[PDB]
């Protein structure tokens, strides 16, 4: 019985990973990603410059999940791609580089200068387009046209494998869309499914308060609220991009929930709230309770049923 | 102290409705309604022609939430337009009746003919917006182009107040967007945000199975999964539309979730999951907790507080 993975020409333990922004901003985040038992990680998704991010409170967590507008606070490219090209151990496992420049052509600067570095230690880039572009525009993957302008040059700037960071889609008519864009890029070979359900409002009854401050406390959920909706897309993409892998995002706290997303069509598995409130040690855990499914239904590997969710009649 | 309030030239007992769809498709049901302490119903949306909806299984609960694919299985417009003629007891409480029609001409043919009942006996309409569209294309309410149409053409055809029900948006240049629209018809005088969120997809482990059996598996989420998310919504129409009420709807399960709505912007306040599994003895439970809360508050009306969530600096 075994959880062991080989896809994009890379060796995973496990299928488990933090989700992007979780445990992975600075030197000391990745370390402790990487000396836990995680499969893979990925770095907080970068600009070329460094942020300092929105004003606190800006992350907030509750018994059903989380809301945030961290506004990307990062070390900056330089910081990412000196982690990935000098600092990063690879025999401990797998590094994905998260990028969400804030136009195209940052993004399109940002991986030239990534590309033989990924070419040469294996570091492997996830796009975010769940992200600002012109502001009073929505966000990149919720403009088709911009999501393929984004595609096409920075398919042409790094010339190698990635994978796409998309956001939830609600309507069948957008997951037809988007998965037809995305399948005009055979250089996108992932796609992580979902990031947060952007602009929810939390609010606190006893303080008639929201509870974090930036954008009137409008920010993206995150956690058990949204695990049906994670789903969903990791199976919409699963169904309608058959040469590309998906990676599951959204609700994993359990073995159980990152059987479902698998039983969806995920790859990989990524936790983020769930990691940011329990700390890396969350990842024993998981492995342990997704072998205990697989053992009491004799399932050996993931390969025999990922993808395999059934439908009625 | 007491919840009555005045909407719309009606009288409200208190600000509690069912959700559309939930227990008001047959005579039975509505009369159900009628005699609960809920301060107004709503009924099913409804088609020129009755329906049957989609095959079973096509509603399931657990304990976040719902998810359902009905199909808008509805008695017909001529049904519904003699309960609101003949059969409801106006001096019990207010009546809405939810149209949905498949194209604009359906709606427009349906409102016509309510028009010379919401005159005589004063039934509102809801216009469901989550409605069929052309080719290729989503939902109304997602494409701001047939919206404007659709809203032009049923102000014409009908003259009156009425309403529209959204599904939730997740981007703020689409609440900017649609309530643009929303505020070029000086008719629409209520906005009842949410309708359920658009194909989650929940899986059973141990039957490795969807749940319900239309469209895969995948349908639109209600219950305590999209609180924070309808929240938001209420909370970003209420600041766009000042000459509008706005409707909350979306994970009101207790006096406490019907208080965050509320401070929102809330006029009404609709309950559809909890109400479909708690039955209609919940309107009672609402209301005493309602009151509980604003009494330890010391909160006397629902106007000192209505719309009035803090932001933080
Ligand atoms: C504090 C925080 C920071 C995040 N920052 C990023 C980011 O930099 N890039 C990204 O692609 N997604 C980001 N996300 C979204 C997560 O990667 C993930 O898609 C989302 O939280 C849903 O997964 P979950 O339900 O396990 O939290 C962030 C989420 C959180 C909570
Ligand atoms: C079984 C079922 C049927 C529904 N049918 C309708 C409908 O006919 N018209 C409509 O506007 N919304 C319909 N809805 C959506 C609800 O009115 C409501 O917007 C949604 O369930 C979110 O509210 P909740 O969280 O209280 O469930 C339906 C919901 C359910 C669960
Ligand atoms: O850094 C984040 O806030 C973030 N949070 C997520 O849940 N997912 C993401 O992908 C990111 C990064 C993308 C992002 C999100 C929000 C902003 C933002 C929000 C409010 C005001 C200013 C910036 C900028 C970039
Ligand atoms: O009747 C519904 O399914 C329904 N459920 C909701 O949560 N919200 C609604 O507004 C509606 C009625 C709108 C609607 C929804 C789905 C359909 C549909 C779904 C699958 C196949 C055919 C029609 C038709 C109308």
């Amino acid at each position: 019985m075994c959880l062991k993975l080989n896809l994009l020409d890379h060796v995973f333990a496990n299928p488990f990973m933090n989700a992007a922004g979780v445990l992975c901003s600075t030197e000391e985040d990745l370390r402790c990603m990487t000396a836990s038992s995680s499969g893979a990680l990925v770095s907080k998704s970068c600009t070329s410059a460094p942020r300092d991010g929105n004003p606190e409170p800006r992350y907030m967590a509750f018994p059903l999940g989380s809301i945030n507008s961290m506004g990307l606070p990062n070390l900056g490219f330089d910081f990412y791609l000196k982690y990935a090209s000098d600092l990063h151990d690879y025999s401990k496992k797998p590094l994905f580089l998260s990028i969400s420049g804030l136009s195209v052509e940052e993004n399109v600067a940002m991986v030239r200068r990534l590309a033989p570095v990924a070419q040469e230690k294996g570091v492997l880039l996830e796009l975010n387009l769940s992200c600002p572009n012109v502001p009073g525009k929505p966000q990149v993957a919720y403009d088709f046209e911009a999501m393929r302008t984004y595609l096409q040059q920075v398919s042409l700037a790094y010339g190698l494998p990635f994978g796409v960071k998309m956001p939830p889609y609600f309507d069948i008519a957008h997951f037809d869309t988007a998965a037809a864009v995305l399948n005009e890029f055979p250089l996108v070979k992932f796609v992580t499914c979902v990031n947060s359900v952007g602009n929810g409002l939390v609010i606190d009854a006893e303080s008639e308060s929201v509870v974090i401050k930036p954008k009137q406390g409008f920010g993206g959920l995150g956690g058990k609220y949204i695990l049906p909706t994670a789903l969903a897309n990791v199976n919409a993409f699963y169904r309608r991009c058959p040469d590309k892998l998906v990676f599951g995002c959204g609700g994993v706290y359990s073995g159980e929930d990152a059987f479902l997303h698998i039983l969806a069509g995920a790859s990989m598995v990524q936790v983020g709230t769930a990691l940011q409130e329990e700390g890396p040690g969350i990842f024993t855990r998981l492995e342990d309770e997704l072998l205990e499914i697989m053992a009491r239904k004799g399932y050996r590997t993931l390969e025999e049923f990922r993808g395999r969710v059934k439908t009625i009649e």
